[PDB]
């Protein structure tokens, strides 16, 4: 089982913005999260091949990673903060769709999640 490519972080066409929302996602959320002991699996699109999940993209049909995230965020590829977010939960929650309770990778997500939700909620009012 192939690894897919990897989700668009590139789109002429696409609409979007710089907003003072999703420049607190790059410096404060995607930071935080990013440099936490737990964030090197969440890094970049999971390598189904490498880690022998020939499973994986057989469950999981909407992948994301923060090294998406991230580069999404870089390229200002965003129209709103609400579209970052949601890229956020769905890479949580395939996490724990795959998994199964106490693994440690779930264990890992848990702690990032935890970080995120923080940071969300003093997500600052649109400018
Ligand atoms: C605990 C462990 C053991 C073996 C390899 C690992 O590294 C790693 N790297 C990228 C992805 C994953 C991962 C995800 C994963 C990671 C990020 C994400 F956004 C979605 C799924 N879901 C399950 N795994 C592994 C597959 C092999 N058996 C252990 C668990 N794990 C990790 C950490």
């Amino acid at each position: 089982s192939m690894n897919p490519p990897p989700p668009e972080t590139s789109n002429p066409n696409k609409p979007k913005r710089q907003t003072n929302q999703l420049q607190y996602l790059l410096r404060v959320v995607l930071k935080t999260l990013w440099k936490h002991q737990f964030a090197w699996p969440f890094q970049q699109p999971v390598d189904a091949v490498k880690l022998n999940l020939p499973d994986y993209y057989k469950i999981i049909k909407t992948p994301m990673d923060m090294g998406t995230i991230k580069k999404r965020l870089e390229n200002n590829y965003y129209w709103n903060a609400q579209e970052c977010i949601q890229d956020f939960n769905t890479m949580f929650t395939n996490c724990y769709i795959y998994n199964k309770p106490g693994d440690d990778i779930v264990l890992m997500a848990e702690a990032l999640e935890k970080l995120f939700l923080q940071k969300i909620n003093e997500l600052p009012t649109e400018e």
